């Protein structure tokens, strides 16, 4: 019983844009909130896709493929899934293995698509597909696999064990200045609880 | 090898603003970002996200999840009980506050990850996740009492821990909701964990 009256164009950068939005509260009164949109979305089910790679080879344990990149937002080194922006036309499972080989150097197995689920939802209508990918390790193409970074793009590669994630991060995390994306510590979360 | 130089501002509202942030890339080129922030942060972090683990003797143990209109979303959500730390909150008492309010629950800390970053892509913002226990079987906890603050309307949605991510999935299908990002992750891992 919510539902949006008008959304006002405040800033329109070349990549975000700021917006008055104004809404019915469910008691019937008009209210107004500052919202965040990207000006990239055009047919896509979401903005953008993160990978969650698993690294799968005989006589290891599986391995989360994670990758760390200078963030200009957060002004250092983040920790996150292999992430991207879905091209126009681009289904969500290929911008998925596309980012994740661009990024890891990995060519990665389709094993799961989500829904199209919120980035913040409080601020932002960005939206990604969370990709399940399984990367068979033991193929020779995952041998020596290399990073296709794009123009201003500079990812190192971190893997570490499904089976240690949120102590392994914990210890990246105690050793530099660098944050952990919230994705990547839920999903190290629900291991431990699990 | 990679810095901010200089970050210019574009446009503040209340709430939020827009930056263009610019920094060296690590060949040594001078590059330019469009930044969001929140204008609200003064704390380890800009918010706290809950994960309510509801424990009650003879029952599966249910995450609490929160279902709210989301502006920015054009669209209703379902979350992690979630707010903004208060100047001179800690991030746990932020967490016990904002999980009482949303849910009625009085929960006790498991743990606090760090500061770990929402879309760092797109913003500098920040959470602590804190896993909360709620002892269901605690008189407290037995009609709970939700309190909202000026213009929150939340529903409570607690979904057993075992089967998350097909109890999601079927919200989706039936109710055209989005799940938060941090909750398909974490729903995810409770399967992979396997
Ligand atoms: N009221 C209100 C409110 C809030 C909060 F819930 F935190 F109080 C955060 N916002 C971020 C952008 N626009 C808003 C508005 Cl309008
Ligand atoms: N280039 C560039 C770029 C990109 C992308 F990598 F996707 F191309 C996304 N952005 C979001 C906010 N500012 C940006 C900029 Cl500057
Ligand atoms: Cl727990
Ligand atoms: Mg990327
Ligand atoms: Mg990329
Ligand atoms: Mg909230
Ligand atoms: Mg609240």
């Amino acid at each position: 019983k919510q539902y949006i009256i008008s959304e006002e164009l405040i800033s329109e950068g070349k990549w975000v844009k700021l917006e008055k939005t104004t809404y019915m509260d469910p008691t019937g009164k008009t209210r107004t909130w500052e919202s965040v949109k990207r000006t990239t979305r055009k047919e896509q089910t979401a903005d953008g896709v993160a990978v969650i790679p698993v690294l799968q080879r005989t006589l290891h344990y599986e391995c989360i493929v994670l990758v760390k990149q200078f963030r200009p937002p957060m002004g250092g080194y983040c920790i996150e899934f292999p992430a991207g922006l879905i091209d126009d036309g681009e289904t969500p499972e290929a911008a998925a293995l596309r980012e994740l080989e661009e990024e890891t150097g990995y060519k990665g197995d389709i094993a799961e698509c989500s829904p199209a689920v919120c980035m913040d939802p409080g601020l932002s209508n960005c939206t990604i597909h969370i990709v399940t990918v399984t990367i068979n390790g033991d193929d020779a193409e995952n041998a020596r696999p290399k990073p296709k970074p794009g123009d201003g793009e500079f990812v190192e590669v971190i893997s570490l064990p499904k089976n240690d994630l949120l102590q392994r991060l914990d210890a990246l995390v105690a050793e530099e200045h660098l944050t952990v994306d919230a994705r990547v510590y839920s999903y190290a979360l629900a291991l431990k609880h699990a």
